[PDB]
């Protein structure tokens, strides 16, 4: 009645993608052909393809197939794809090298006796490079190793990389909607989907919203390609960054910025800088410009340092791409600078126009000022005035901290064994708080998701709903989420702020009610263990600090979406409720929690710092 893991999620990118306007004029008429031909195998010749299109693009056997889910008999299928151009046959296959490759280490041995001139014990890299070098002095055992390695590796497909790439870009688009723009997404395979948006496509239900773009995020088919090459690109570079092949990873970035450099002033690369923040990233330009963000990440790692910071403030130095880290990138400039370069006249400089960026917003902020106030007090520059210097005293005030410890035995106690935040909650349990709830975020995400959802699914912004799965509006990450949607946000914002407990309790119902399970990019649906749990809390928390929290996550879930308490501990009888930032026994808080904690101390808060200590 569907279709599997793959495929019935393929149809949903499929099917999206299409009926998309814009999308449609992004392909040329071969190219759609392509997809109607997709659309013109039977169901086993669509699974089997989607089945290997997210494998590595390689030489695959047919032993080391086996998709008996799909068929019992492969080969009528691999047979009805290769005359429809999507597979290629081992009557293609002519590289030695890559038959060599596509061998087992029980064959290779058996191509190993079976030409007695090979010594027969060795690894993989052994035995194939002495097989090459005996081909190559002498073409005439070449072609007689080749037709014995193949028949010993038996039939085997690769994938069409024309078509392939088809489909990479159809996917590739639908990562637009959806998929990327909670802060742009890995981007990593140079082929398939990430894991969480695969499995799940097709049973997942969306919130209802009108669609209207009005906007062309790409200007011809060769954009999108220039597109889709720069995120490759990035992919690659993140993929070697991964694996600590962070010399690779440099060549990889070099490379790049070499190719942006010639790609700027072009035609079309004005157009998207005017484009608006929530629609630029995606822009060759955005592109690029993470990348060079990674490639400072990297130079970093390898101890280059004069580097980093050459490349930091050149990033600095232009508004346009990335504005959303650039609280980052001054702060990772500041410790360059002064801990690795040892340069204080750069160090304040830096210190000093960063905090005058009005872009650099909550915990590095406070980490600027911090580094500040240790600069002013500091005697190795106390020959100065330097910083003492009209800053605004946003302190950062100590608040309550507590220690705990217990029968040490994945770092387990005992009390029997149990976890760090299993401590954490038992010491509340025992405090007088019989509720709890080890979210991490999602808690008061999923509240502000829960109170202000129409608002967010709001008719009205156009270019923010631009196709059929999406769980957010494109503007969510954006300074803009908040003034496009103004009088309404201010409206139910005071509303919240005035409600009595039971206007919660009900505004909180109502949504429960009419959206249970609709995927929405801020609702954890089972993250309470029912509405009235969920209730319960915003008849603790009450509309001031509910109102507060929504503003911020309003009008500014880029940069404040982290930092959130841990836990949120209450007392189910008397109301009285505690926002704790549990902190494990290798681990600081960061200066978003920092932030985040005042914040809630300034609204009415009981707030808490949790240090978990090793036995």
């Amino acid at each position: 009645t569907g279709h599997p893991y793959y495929l019935r999620s393929f149809l949903v990118v499929l099917k999206t993608v299409l009926e998309n306007e814009d999308d449609m004029l992004l392909f040329d008429e071969q190219e759609k052909g392509i997809v109607t031909k997709f659309y013109q195998l039977s169901a086993t010749g669509q699974k089997l393809y989607v089945r290997l299109f997210q494998r590595k693009l390689s030489w695959i056997k047919m032993t080391k197939l086996e998709y008996e889910e799909i068929a019992l008999d492969l080969t009528p299928v691999i047979e009805e794809l290769t005359n429809a151009g999507f597979l290629q046959t081992e009557s293609e296959l002519q590289e030695l090298s890559e038959v060599l490759e596509l061998l087992s280490a029980p064959e290779l041995k058996s191509l190993a006796k079976t030409f007695h001139l090979v010594n027969p014990n060795g690894q993989k890299q052994q035995l194939v490079d002495a097989f090459l070098k005996l081909a190559k002095q002498r073409s005439v055992i070449g072609a007689v190793i080749l037709k014995r390695a193949k028949a010993l590796a038996g039939q085997s497909v690769r994938i069409c990389k024309g078509p392939r790439a088809v489909f990479s870009r159809i996917l590739l688009l639908f990562s637009l909607t959806d998929s990327m723009e909670d802060e742009d997404a890995a981007c990593g395979g140079q082929g398939q989907l990430s894991t969480v948006l695969l499995v799940n496509l097709g049973r997942m239900e969306f919130p209802s919203y009108t669609i209207n773009r009005k906007t062309h995020i790409f200007q011809d088919r060769d954009d999108l390609i220039r597109y889709a090459a720069a995120t490759h690109m990035l992919s690659d570079i993140s993929s070697a960054m991964a694996n600590g092949n962070w010399e690779e990873a440099k060549e990889l970035a070099q490379c790049a910025k070499r190719d942006w450099n010639r790609l700027k002033n072009h035609p079309s690369l004005r157009c998207h800088e005017d484009l608006p923040l929530f629609l630029r990233c995606f822009t060759v330009g955005w592109i690029y410009t993470r990348i060079l963000s990674r490639f400072v990440e990297i130079l970093q790692r390898l101890h280059m340092y004069e580097e980093a910071v050459r490349e930091l403030e050149s990033l600095l130095s232009q508004r346009i791409y990335c504005p959303d880290s650039r609280g980052r990138w001054w702060d990772r400039l500041a410790l360059n600078l002064h801990q690795h370069l040892k340069r204080l006249e750069p160090t304040i400089k830096c210190i000093t126009e960063g905090l005058a960026d009005p872009e650099v917003r909550t915990g590095h902020r406070l980490s600027l000022y911090q580094r500040a106030v240790r600069l002013r007090e500091s005697p190795s520059c106390k020959k100065f005035k330097h910083l003492f210097q009209q800053l605004p005293e946003m302190a950062v005030q100590d608040v309550k901290h507590v220690t705990i410890t217990g029968r040490l035995c994945k770092s387990v106690f005992v009390m029997v064994l149990c976890s760090v935040e299993e401590l954490a909650l038992a010491h509340y349990r025992r405090s007088g708080f019989d509720q709890g709830i080890h979210g991490e975020g999602s808690t008061f995400s999923t509240l502000y998701g829960l109170l202000l959802w129409d608002i967010i699914f709001m008719d009205g912004i156009p270019d923010v709903f631009r196709n059929a799965c999406q769980a957010f509006p494109l503007d969510l990450c954006t300074d803009s989420f908040f003034t496009s949607r103004r009088p309404a946000l201010e409206a139910r914002l005071q509303l919240i702020h005035d409600a009595p407990e039971e206007s919660l309790r009900a505004w909180v119902a109502a949504t429960w009610h009419e959206q249970e399970g609709r995927v929405a990019s801020l609702v954890s649906w089972d993250r309470f263990t029912s509405l009235q749990q969920a209730q319960d809390l915003v008849s603790c928390l009450g509309g001031p600090v509910l109102s507060g929290v929504c503003r911020h996550l309003a009008a500014d879930f880029r940069h404040c979406r982290g930092g959130l308490p841990d836990l949120v501990v209450w007392n189910s009888q008397s109301r009285h409720f505690k926002l704790v930032e549990v902190k494990g026994p290798n681990d600081r808080l960061s200066h978003k929690q920092m932030i985040w904690l005042a914040e809630l101390q300034k609204l009415g808060a009981e707030v808490e710092v949790c240090h978990v200590v090793a036995v």
